[PDB]
């Protein structure tokens, strides 16, 4: 696991957009072979998000060769719904890029067959056979994407239940009511994401300083489904300085040696 | 993961039989498509066994078509033993249900050749493609099946010897004396059961209150096997009230949201 | 697992090297199918290749047949250096054997394309199909190989940094002196070594005992490497006095009971 | 160590509220012998200030024979400042209660000794002789008054630095700037509140559910003080819903049977 | 802390037996000057007892001018009631001794006033001044006396209430019928106990194995309140092999060494 | 607490030094009121005992009005030993200070009476009435003093027999023979050093990495009885860089922001 100890929101977001550009640029898509990509929401990538528009706006990429894939959808929320991820993902990025309508994947939280939903979900992922890289936050909690304390380690992408806290600390963009967020939502499984070729987790502020702990210094379990990165053959963890608070002194030391360089763009 | 907090070891067997029944039903198994059963034994599965003759006699379930294999056996045990775990499940299943005689699979602890035994065993359930569904309990150090703590957490079926506790613990079916139960038994290993597509595992009484715990909110680890589980894609802890006494607060109170229309058949 | 629990380091030496002839001869090793060991450096091994070089002068075995692979390696130092891993085990193993100068494999710390390197010492490793028995040793932070804390449970052969303690702990062959410890090396990963067929880690010494406590009664995790082998099911260590100190006292009681024939060659 | 299991805030408030009054009529404060009261601010205790303030209209109880001490008092904040503790307390409680001045006790942070302060301050709590009930609510890191993490176990009254996690949980009060908060406080010390003859904590929201696992469940230590209650012989936590969540289904079932009777007063 | 390590509930009962007979005898008991002898109940001491009958029939020991205080009593039972501590003390212990009833000291848990029984219990102590030596055992979760899980480490002699699991353990004495057993008893609190001039506990049977761990490896807490002996000057506990099983190896051998000699006396 | 996050052993030292010289001229010893002194021996405090000597050369201070008393002494090594710690004290300290003989007390570990040693001792320290101020060092257990684990938080001056580790740490100063190093000594209990004004603890070293983890982010407990310091109401641990490796990124964070202008002396 790679973990970057950076300063602030912004860098991460800096640091973040490049490592995708890179990816991106490196790995040279065409139409007949893509770069799929995948996707979250919430506070987290926002920084991430605006970087990579500028970039875009800049030349510096073109996502009219990337497919995306999204990590969750809420369940019963109108699409419409400003708050909706569908809503998210458009008026935050999609609406800026390039990115072909067709080159767009998002789960249907209204979908009349959930399992029929999840299931053809998984089969669009393997037509184009993997995602080469998985960008994503981690819950306070320590989930990643729905994947809420005792998912499996080995789920797919299903329908669960939100936990009270994720709904009072989603409650934020209901206008702080817990009452009218949604209680499910549809997620990428825990497997679903260990399939991916590289995976990239933001984590920010000190809310996510014991999260940060249980992935990086605790043990693989399932409460704390951020720990199945220690099981990634590729995991890189992009932080900001009130999300390390809680890990080891030297623990930090290896990191901030390791990435002296690497981090140093200024 | 699903846990089913029930309050009765009643309840508890009522749950499983109905959900084995439906699985079965659902399947629709015929002579070129059996459904594959695995079975434990001890005292945990003999609410469920009762209820399961019930549902038979009433016309519910056929296990004609049905193929059950085993956990473990004990070594150096006679078959005739009343103690014998072949005697245990004629005794409290097999007399009582349509199955086939050439549709039971029990691991011989008589057998001349323990690791011929071991592997024509595994060989026999990959014959059959999968065990659907693997019913099993867990033993108050966490052991699932015979496999005792230290054991690999990708074991086989192999021969095991037994724990000094669990020696005394199962002492229970040998009035009392420990120096009469088998030192060494056969048992299908962890990697094993986390070949099933389904794993419920039945958790009653207050001495596996800390196995539940290990279980539910404790890490990987192979000193507690039922740990595994967390690794597995589709497993189910079906609980009376006793045994969830170590759990946090909140951990109940998720799953009891979970499930409550599921467990109110009344 | 299995655990040895041995007096002293000559014992232990004397267990692993009869384990290694064993399998060896029992494999009947041919020139169309070889036999594949992985080994170590370190001060761990000494007794282990000592009795080694004996059993072979006295006739006993013959790695005419036998095809080495080497775990790490420094980066950066001559390989004519007296510290290199390749003078290591000239020194001490392949200068008094005879087996073919083709039959060893041994990373290029001086390689100049890092991951060309790396990748063609696991293409070699698939060549021959996989190892048969993987000898280790064990950090004293845990690590198996170089695969430092925070090292991916999944990793494959490539470069890593080297943390300041296991620096600091090697700067005994280097007169003492850290700044002379090479900063990195080029080591097999996790994954690598859990593909192994057996993994037989030796275990010496007092400054060990926190890393066998992790290994054995601890969850896995990848801060301590060691605990991967919870993953392997076929793994064995054979211990000293002092490296079990941290253990339970009724893990050591099993594992004693279970070894006792075993153990007893006197 | 007595918890009480309440739902809402406004129990809470209630409950406390109603156990100071019977504790003041019960020892039937006079001039010469009043009854000495120790008091907190904060979010916590204002349900409770508020059901005081009720019973003292309705003519329940009188403040005219007891006398109060406060824990802390922020320093160099101006005493007329809306946030100062002296204000948070005239504003809050002794604006509506018949306290006669010379019955209150605060730290003066603004003074030109501070250590005189502090040892003054001591001197008052010993010359009434003892504080009779001390109420007091709990950090989010289980600091106790403004003894933070690392605070002696033995301490006494003195000037004390603020964590910064303390300063941004009380930025609240200060428009969530976390530069408006003073960085020193002076604080009464764990020893002072350990002499008080009977302690009374309020523990409110789920921010507060890890220092309250820490209270109960876990060991005595300075990094968490509220532990410090373990040694005490009369100490009451009061607890709404929320709080409790990380407590074990066994702990909150005890109490909730020992209070039954004594919470159904509703 | 002491730690006999011993193999057998004999043992420890011949062991603790001469340790209270060589501690009377060199205090040299007389009428004005008695020696205070605090006694527990249940399985654990039986064979202390019985030792220190034999002693005293031998002439080894008078109890002449020994008072004792016992720890608790069931609230509620009547004194003539076959399982009333009373009654146990008597039939174990009294009926066999030259103690003069004058000098036997139980807690009335029929007493009108509970509050007052408690009171003039800890006046009695006081009166006599020390306690030399308590002798007790240590509940399966790790509660001394009635003092369970919760408790102050300063709490005096007082009413309590049993936890349930407390209760399923003594039901044995209760034909196996929890609804038997009394859900209160008067009790000595870890501060009675803390003043006693020396503690002795013995620990016997796998049940107390955690424990003991807790004792000895643990920090200390209220929940396992036996971990108060950590406080204390001098205390000693006696133990059989199964209750010394969740030690470190290295923490059993200290000790072995430490008695060597001293529990060489068979 | 306070903890004193320094870089090197020299600051550690010359900060500890400064510290003492403070002290005592604070406090204007003279032939009736003397400064008592508690002192270590080992190699912790070398870069102390030297600055310390620099001081009073330099004519800073005087020793002629201190009293000291050491906190152990080997028992059967002969004083004369260039190891005793009665050659190590005068070696590196007496010699070169002007400390009358009268205020040097020391254990005697060859007195007929170690009980009787042990006590006058304790009667001594009393005599003078209270220890100003008591140096020490932490083992790499975390034993203080010789106070190894297990040893009571409330024991007093007496013979105590050595950790098999203690003995291996100590054979550095008996070329390396575990078999020289006296397998008891003479200590003062860890209530002694709580009954000392004030307690200054230095660490030095990546080996005392776990024992300062312990006694700062540790609970309270005997097996690191360095973790009483949580119970004093004074108390100092002057650290070298290493040392810290095993704390919180915000626990060092915390003690640095505190300590900045304090450290900034150079
Ligand atoms: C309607 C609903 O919420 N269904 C989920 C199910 O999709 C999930 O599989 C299981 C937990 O299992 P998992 O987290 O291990 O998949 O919980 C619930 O049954
Ligand atoms: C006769 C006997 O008891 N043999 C078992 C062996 O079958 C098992 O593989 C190993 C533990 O390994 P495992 O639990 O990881 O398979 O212990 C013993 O050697
Ligand atoms: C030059 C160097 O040191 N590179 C390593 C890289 O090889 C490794 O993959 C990663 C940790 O990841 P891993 O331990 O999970 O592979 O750390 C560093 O980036
Ligand atoms: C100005 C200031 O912040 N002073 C405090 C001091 O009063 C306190 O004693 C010590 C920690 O110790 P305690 O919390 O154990 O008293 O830290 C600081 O030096
Ligand atoms: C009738 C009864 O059960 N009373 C006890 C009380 O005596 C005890 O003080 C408290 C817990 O506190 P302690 O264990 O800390 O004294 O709980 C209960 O109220
Ligand atoms: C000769 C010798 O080693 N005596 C000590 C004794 O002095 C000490 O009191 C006890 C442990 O108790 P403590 O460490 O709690 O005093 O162990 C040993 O018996």
């Amino acid at each position: 696991m790679r973990l970057i100890p950076l300063t602030t929101a912004e860098q991460v977001g800096k640091w973040a957009a490049r490592h995708i550009v890179n990816r991106i640029n490196a790995f040279k898509p065409t139409a007949d072979r893509p770069f799929v990509l995948g996707l979250p929401t919430g506070g987290t990538p926002m920084t991430t998000y605006k970087a990579l528009v500028e970039m875009h706006k800049a030349g510096q990429v073109s996502f009219k060769h990337v497919v995306t894939f999204n990590m969750d959808e809420y369940v019963g929320l109108p699409k419409e719904h400003p708050e909706s991820y569908y809503s998210f993902m458009h008026r935050n990025f999609f609406d800026h890029v390039d990115i072909p309508a067709e080159n767009i994947n998002l789960l249907n939280g209204n979908a009349p067959d959930i399992d029929a939903e999840c299931r053809q979900y998984e089969e669009k992922i393997r037509s184009y056979g993997k995602i080469h890289l998985f960008m994503g936050g981690v819950g306070n909690d320590g989930h990643i994407a729905f994947n809420e304390p005792a998912s499996s380690l080995a789920s797919r992408t299903r329908i669960k239940t939100l936990t009270h806290d994720t709904r009072v600390a989603n409650s934020r963009f209901f206008d702080n009511d817990v009452n009218q967020v949604p209680k499910y939502a549809l997620t990428v499984g825990v497997g679903t994401l260990l399939d991916a070729e590289e995976v990239m987790i933001l984590v920010l502020g000190s809310q996510k300083a014991l999260a940060l702990q249980a992935a990086v210094e605790g043990c693989v379990n399932h409460m704390w489904t951020i720990s199945c990165l220690q099981l990634h053959p590729k995991a890189i963890m992009v932080c900001d300085e009130p999300s390390t608070m809680e890990l080891k002194v030297k623990t930090l030391r290896y990191f901030n040696e390791l990435e002296a360089e690497n981090i140093k763009g200024l």
